[PDB]
C-alpha cells in the first residue's frame, strides 16, 4: 500500500488560509495564477516528510505575516498504517513541535521517514549546474531519508567540524588544544569513513538508476565519479578509509592553521556527472542539464522505493509547463502508480484525477 496523504491542515501558514483540504489518488491537479499560493501548497506537504521547508527557507518566514504561530496536520496511509497523524507546529519563540500519533519527537530528524515524498521543481537543475555545496547537500538528504545511521553519523560528524574549526582558532591565539586535536582527528576520520562508504553505495545505485532513465529517455550515457576525501576508490574496509583520513587531517595541520578551517573530509566532496563522457556542468547543453536533473529525481525515486520498501507521494512543483509533449506524456506515464501534486497554471493541460483551484490562498475542488 502506497503512501497517501488523505488530507492536510494548515493554519497561519505562508499565505494559506486557515482551511483542511483532502486529496485523492492518481494526480491532485492544483491550478491557479498565484505563485506562492500554489507551492506553499506542496512546502506544508514537503515539511511533513523532511521538518523544513523546501525552499530553504527559516521557520519564522513560513508564519503568516504577524501572526506567532504557524501548524501543519497531514493525515497520511502508508504500509503499516490506515492513518497515521503528523503534527508540526511552529511558535515565533523558537520551537518546533513535531509529533507523529500524538507523541511529540525529541530530535526534528526524527520526522525522517514517517511520511516519504519526492518533490521536483525546475530549480533541480541547480543540481547539475552549480558547486560541491549543491551536490552534497542534496545527496545527504537523499541518502539520510532512507539511512537513519548514516543521518547519526553525519550530525556527529558536522558537530566535530564545527568544534575543530573553532578550536583551531584557539590553537592560533593560545597554543595548547594538541589533545583535543587528536580527538576531534580521530573522531572525524572515524565517521568521515563511514559517511565515506554510504555514500559510495548511494552513487553506484544512483549511477545504475540514473542510466537506465537518461538511455531511456534520450538514449544518452551516464556516469558518475565519486571524488572521495580519501583519495581511496576501494571503500570496502572501512578501517583503511578512515586511517587514510586520519593520515590526511594529520597532513595538512599547517594548512588548517592558515586558514582556520579543515581542508579534509567528505565536507569537502563532490561527484560528477558525466554525459556522453563530458562533464554535465561545463559541457552538456541546458537541455541535456535538464533532461539529467529528471532523471535524477526519477532515481531517486526509485531508490527510495526500493530500499524503504514503501511507494513514496509526488510533488510536482511548477514544472510541467515549459516541456514539450512528449516529455509530459513520459513524466506523467512515470507517476502512474502514485499519488501526485502538481501545480499548473491551467486546468486543461494535463488532466488530473482531482482538480483544485486555488485563489487568494483558499484551495477549492473542481474549479
Amino acid at each position: 500500500a502506497s503512501m497517501y496523504l488523505k488530507e492536510i491542515f494548515v493554519d497561519n501558514f505562508r499565505n494559506l488560509k486557515k482551511q483542511k483540504l483532502e486529496f485523492c489518488e492518481g494526480v491532485n491537479l492544483i491550478y491557479g495564477l498565484n505563485a506562492q499560493g500554489k507551492s506553499n501548497l506542496l512546502e506544508a506537504i514537503r515539511l511533513l516528510s523532511m521538518g523544513r521547508s523546501f525552499r530553504g527557507s527559516k521557520m519564522s518566514e513560513l508564519v503568516k505575516f504577524d501572526e506567532e504561530y504557524f501548524y501543519v496536520r497531514g493525515l497520511v496511509r502508508s504500509a503499516d498504517f490506515y492513518e497515521k497523524k503528523i503534527e508540526f507546529g511552529y511558535k515565533v519563540n523558537g520551537n518546533k513541535v513535531i509529533k507523529v500519533n500524538g507523541n511529540k519527537l525529541k530530535s526534528t530528524g526524527e520526522i525522517l521517514g514517517h511520511f516519504l515524498t519526492v518533490i521536483f521543481s525546475p530549480e533541480d537543475i541547480e543540481i547539475i549546474k552549480e558547486g560541491p555545496s549543491r551536490r552534497r547537500k542534496y545527496l545527504d538528504a537523499c541518502i539520510s531519508v532512507i539511512d537513519k545511521n548514516y543521518f547519526f553519523d553525519l550530525l556527529q560528524y558536522n558537530k566535530t567540524l564545527s568544534n575543530r574549526n573553532s578550536l583551531l582558532k584557539k590553537i592560533k591565539e593560545e597554543g595548547k588544544g594538541e589533545d583535543l586535536l587528536e580527538i576531534f582527528d580521530e573522531k572525524l576520520a572515524e565517521y568521515g569513513a563511514r559517511i565515506i562508504k554510504v555514500r559510495n553505495n548511494y552513487l553506484e545505485k544512483l549511477k545504475n538508476s540514473m542510466s537506465k532513465f537518461l538511455m531511456e529517455i534520450s538514449n544518452e550515457k551516464l556516469e558518475i565519479i565519486y571524488l572521495n576525501s580519501a583519495g581511496v576508490k576501494e571503500v570496502h574496509e572501512e578501517n583503511l578509509i578512515r586511517e587514510k583520513l586520519k593520515n590526511r587531517l594529520t597532513k595538512s595541520l599547517t594548512l588548517d592553521l592558515k586558514y582556520l578551517s579543515t581542508q579534509v573530509g567528505p565536507h569537502r566532496e563532490d561527484f560528477k556527472i558525466l554525459i556522453n563522457g563530458y562533464d554535465s556542468r561545463v559541457y552538456s547543453s541546458q537541455g541535456q542539464k535538464r533532461t539529467a536533473a529528471l532523471c535524477l529525481k526519477l532515481s531517486e525515486l526509485e531508490i527510495l522505493e526500493e530500499e524503504t520498501g514503501e511507494k513514496p507521494v509526488l510533488l510536482l512543483d511548477d514544472v510541467m509547463s515549459e516541456l514539450d509533449d512528449n516529455r509530459k506524456k513520459y513524466i506523467l506515464k512515470k507517476l502512474e502508480g502514485f499519488q501526485s501534486f502538481i501545480t499548473h497554471t491551467s486546468k486543461s493541460d494535463v488532466e488530473g484525477d482531482c482538480c483544485f483551484k486555488i485563489y487568494d490562498g483558499i484551495v477549492d475542488k473542481l474549479a
